[PDB]
């Protein structure tokens, strides 16, 4: 495997769990950063390496990025919609670690709202969207090989591998399953064609 | 009251650098206060005068303000996550220096958080916002002609000169390009219509 060692940030989350399971099945040697109170579930897939800590500590992010081939970022705030900088500050630490350790490839999830007319973004989701905007600027300005993944609504539909990938604009559907989103994050490790683009994965489940 | 000579504080920052560049291209005689002159670009537009020192040092601020027609303030304490007083103590020094030298016009950047509910502030930005509020009060209470510039997200989009300014709060956008923000700071030197007002610049790009 050319890319074989990967860090996943947010592996315990909705998309992270199925991304982790798919990566382990595909032969990746996965390192995760998990907060001490929220470890991976007991008998799901086991990653190769676990760092317990916080993306808001540069030291913990450095430990997680060291020695990787690539980084996948699925940070988020679960059902909490309050103002936050955890995604943007976490990305700042991830950028600094990747530069210090010679890692170039980062595939990172923000949101399709970065491609919406700003006056149409739902106000209830605007605090989170603000930090996605901050996070995207951090990653775009870093000079790293950054794939900006900007999904629409994340659902519980199957893994299909059959989704549309729209470059630098909104796509033709308004959902992507969490499993297909994770599949796409991993696909981005095997190609350079999305580097420096925004990507909107979406599908019609039928 | 033609403004020819300005001081810029914060000229090495993201907004400061493009404000300086635009000011030099437009013809202003610019004085900057920098802690490290090697953070100024060695090519292209350069300031007329460089004072090496610290905004916390009253004598360095006095040296920078002497003889100016107006002052632009683009200070920031980016890294600070917990109580900090650099911006407000700097503003106190700038105010005392402007009074001592008969400089009447100051255009200073805080943030749009000062226009929105305090609960909108991400916890890790509360300390910077608290000191923006302190700086804003220092400048409002000074009696100087003060334009308060309260931008939302500062982006990287190319200069347009086509942004909207709302004298109080809302707009097409929660983003202003750093280039457009610097353009607006300089526009405030050529008019008195924003004196004693808060301003919110924003724009929809792309
Ligand atoms: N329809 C949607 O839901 C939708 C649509 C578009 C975009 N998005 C965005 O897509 C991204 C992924 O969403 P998701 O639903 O898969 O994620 P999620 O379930 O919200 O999971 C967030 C992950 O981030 C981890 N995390 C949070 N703070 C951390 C910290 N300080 N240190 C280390 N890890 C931290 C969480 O760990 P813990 O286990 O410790 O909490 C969890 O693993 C999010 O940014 C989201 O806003 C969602
Ligand atoms: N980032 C955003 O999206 C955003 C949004 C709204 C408002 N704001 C606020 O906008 C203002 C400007 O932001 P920015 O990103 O353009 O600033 P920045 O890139 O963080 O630059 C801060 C500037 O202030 C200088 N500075 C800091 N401490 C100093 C000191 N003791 N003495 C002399 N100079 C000092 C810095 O000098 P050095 O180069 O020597 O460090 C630098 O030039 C800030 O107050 C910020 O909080 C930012
Ligand atoms: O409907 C669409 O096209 C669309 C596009 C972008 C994002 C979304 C979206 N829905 O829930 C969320 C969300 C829910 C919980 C937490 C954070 C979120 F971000 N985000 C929907
Ligand atoms: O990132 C910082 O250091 C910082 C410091 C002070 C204010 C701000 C700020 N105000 O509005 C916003 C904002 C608004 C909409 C979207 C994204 C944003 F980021 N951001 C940021």
């Amino acid at each position: 495997m050319a890319v074989k060692k990967i860090a996943i940030f947010g592996a315990t989350g909705q998309t992270g769990l199925t991304t982790l399971a798919q990566a382990v099945q595909a032969g990746y040697e996965v390192t995760v950063l998990v907060r001490d109170s929220s470890r991976l579930p007991s008998e799901g897939p086991r990653p190769a390496h676990v760092v317990v800590g916080d993306v808001l500590q540069a030291a913990d992010v450095d430990k997680t990025v060291a020695g990787q081939d690539a980084v996948i970022v699925l940070l988020g705030t679960r059902n909490d919609l309050s103002p936050t900088t955890v995604m943007s500050e976490g990305a700042r630490n991830i950028v600094a670690a990747m530069k210090a350790h010679g890692v170039d490839k980062v595939v990172a999830c923000t949101s399709a709202f970065l491609l919406w007319d700003p006056t149409k973004v739902p106000p209830r989701l605007q605090a989170v969207t603000d930090d996605h905007i901050r996070m995207h600027k951090v990653l775009r300005e870093s000079g790293l090989k950054y794939v900006a993944v900007m999904p629409p609504h994340i659902g519980d539909q199957p893994l299909t591998g059959a989704y549309t990938v729209t470059l630098d604009g909104r796509g033709p559907s308004r959902v992507i399953s969490k499993h297909d989103l994770g599949h796409f994050m991993l696909r981005c490790l095997t190609t350079d064609e999305y580097d420096g683009h925004s990507t909107y994965p979406s599908h019609q489940y039928q």
